[PDB]
């Protein structure tokens, strides 16, 4: 059996400031979901047939439901509240931020009239102890999702069944596949890389 508990964060709380960059953080997570769907063929519904490639959520921000957007936006809080755990802090240095971005240009097949479109953040490089970084956060993140679905009553099984509440990924990260360990830890680089692009720097406190 398995236990997720992930760092502490119940006494630190977030300044109002920090609200701004939490919106942005949450938006630009939600783009490179539904581009790796695409990428994965899935098509449109407003019903939910699994082996006809159809799903509902796969449309803007602002359509989605308000009990499942909820979700995206606290996670996106516990990150930013986990930095400051560490005795780090983030202030905004570079004023020279929000006009120098874009977002990519993915060809016509991308497109029900929604195309996803995530910020372009490719030339932003990181120092050895910020990417040092991205690697303790990206397993504290597994285990806050793991700490939810405990108390949300998900078991191990060896199919997935949405009838049953069951997922086969429910082990510790050391008996994580690769090929899952990597994308939890490419989504912390795009959100280090989405607090650089508005200007923030990340040192101690
Ligand atoms: N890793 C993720 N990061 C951000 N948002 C996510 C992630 N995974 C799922 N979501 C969001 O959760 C919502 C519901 O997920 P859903 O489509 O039911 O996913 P799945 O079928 O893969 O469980 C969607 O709006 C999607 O954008
Ligand atoms: O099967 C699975 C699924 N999963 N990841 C759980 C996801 C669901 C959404 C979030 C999420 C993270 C970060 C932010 N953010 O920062 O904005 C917003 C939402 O975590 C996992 O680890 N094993």
């Amino acid at each position: 059996s398995f236990i997720p508990c992930p760092v502490d964060t119940s006494q630190v709380i977030l300044p109002p400031h920090l609200e701004k960059i939490r919106d942005r953080l949450a938006e630009n997570i939600h783009e490179l979901w539904g581009m790796n769907k695409i990428e994965l063929g899935w098509t449109f519904g407003k019903i939910r047939d699994d082996n006809k490639r159809q799903h509902p959520c796969l449309v803007e921000f602002s359509k989605l439901p308000e009990t499942e957007k909820n979700y995206n936006l606290q996670m996106s809080t516990e990150t930013l509240k986990t930095l400051l755990a560490l005795g780090c802090h983030i202030a905004h240095v570079n004023p020279a931020a929000e006009e120098d971005l874009k977002k990519v240009k993915l060809p016509k097949n991308y497109m029900n009239g929604y195309k996803p479109a995530p910020l372009d953040l490719s030339d932003v490089k990181l120092l050895p102890p910020q990417e040092i970084l991205v690697d303790k956060l990206a397993e504290n993140a597994h285990n806050v999702w793991a700490k939810d679905r405990i108390k949300q009553g998900w078991t191990y099984g060896i199919q997935q069944d949405l009838k049953n509440k069951r997922n086969p990924r429910l082990v510790p990260y050391a008996l994580l596949d690769e090929r899952t360990k990597k994308s939890n830890r490419d989504s912390l680089r795009e959100a280090v890389r989405t607090f650089v692009g508005y200007g923030y720097n990340i040192e101690p406190s």
